[PDB]
């Protein structure tokens, strides 16, 4: 319902759709340090967003027990910290790849890539069932 964390994901998610296409410009920004960087940028701003949110949503919640809502709060926590690592492991994946091309001597990187594409599929799934996880605790929390 675009909060600003859900924005900034939003330009995470733009920029690594456009890496996993793979093209000779993509491959120029990753092997220079440029796509990395700027998935950190990216990265960093949504968690900074998402945890300025949580602390503005605390503002104006439903008084449950107490017991129910330190455990919301623990698993909103949890859930929070699954995203960055998410995010994370991207970046790290596309590293890995940078360090693969880097020791190639000008040889084919076909299969490298064919293999990185794969594994970004994978850690796109998980990035955004993660997402989706924490955006419907979010939306719950304010009650609880």
């Amino acid at each position: 319902s675009g909060q600003r964390w859900e924005l900034a994901l939003g330009r995470f998610w733009d920029y690594l759709r456009w890496v996993q296409t793979l093209s000779e410009q993509v491959q120029e920004e990753l092997l220079s340090s440029q796509v990395t960087q700027e998935l950190r940028a990216l990265m960093d701003e949504t968690m900074k967003e998402l945890k300025a949110y949580k602390s503005e949503l605390e503002e104006q919640l439903t008084p449950v027990a107490e017991e129910t809502r330190a455990r919301l709060s623990k698993e909103l926590q949890a859930a929070q910290a699954r995203l960055g690592a998410d995010m994370e492991d991207v970046r790290g994946r596309l590293v890995q790849y940078r360090g693969e091309v880097q020791a190639m001597l000008g040889q084919s990187t076909e299969e490298l890539r064919v293999r990185l594409a794969s594994h970004l599929r994978k850690l796109r799934k998980r990035l955004l069932r993660d997402a989706d996880d924490l955006q419907k605790r979010l939306a719950v929390y304010q009650a609880g």
